[PDB]
């Protein structure tokens, strides 16, 4: 169950999330995913989502918002609030790599070529720290 | 029923929207909206959103995301794919007109204070034209 693309039924999950200007994949994998951190330390797990395409390379893509998970007021504009609707979803989780990364986001690209879903959301790329290492859970909402 | 808030259940509309690198209420009150349509250029009637806070002056305001309701793929990124979730919302329609504007969106604010309600969205502003002048449609999601 780790490395494989599943459909779930997730329920909504609300969230805080900014702009990502211009940073991308790219520059995480040159780092730690401690980089998207940064942009939401003003929840435990955050994340990134970006366009969904058939990538032919990591450069070609750039993150459009990093978000956090909810449990409230007091918000500045700048950071919006939103969820991350309840619905069907391809989910990809797997421990966080370099190697791994595209990889895994062609598995899922691939995953609904077949299969000929019809995506109606961005990638989310949900990023969790395991501290006893980085846990990844990619998924896109499908129809 | 024009002109006052209401608490309504809403489905969920599927929309297509774009960052409004800085334009705000200001920008379209010195024009149309038809502004805002172009940004959306590449449905029928168009939005726009904004953070909610108890603005004292429209300039305090910018938009953040300009959207259109949908009804599918061949999308560039720099466009994403999302929806206004399901949920219960304070509406506030009226039709177009300047001195209008500001007005309701106090209706809101203090309808929104009072009431001591919690947001959970940004405020949506529907646009909808009407040819026989335009409608417009404040909004923004509630617990
Ligand atoms: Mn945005």
């Amino acid at each position: 169950r780790l490395g494989e693309v599943f459909v779930l039924d997730e329920e909504e999950i609300r969230i805080i999330q900014t702009e990502a200007e211009g940073i991308g994949p790219e520059n995480v994998l040159n780092a730690s995913y401690s980089k998207l951190k940064k942009f939401i330390e003003s929840n435990n797990s955050y994340g990134a989502t970006f366009s969904f395409q058939p990538y032919t390379s990591i450069d070609e893509m750039t993150y459009r918002h990093i978000f956090t998970p909810v449990l409230i007021s007091s918000i500045t504009p700048d950071m919006e609030i939103t969820t991350i609707p309840k619905g069907r979803y391809a989910c990809i989780a797997y421990n966080f790599s370099p190697e791994h990364y595209f990889l895994n986001l062609q598995k899922l690209i691939k995953y609904i070529a077949d299969r000929q879903l019809t995506v109606v959301s961005d990638v989310y790329e949900l990023i969790i720290p395991i501290h006893y290492e980085y846990r990844v859970e990619m998924k896109i909402r499908i129809l």
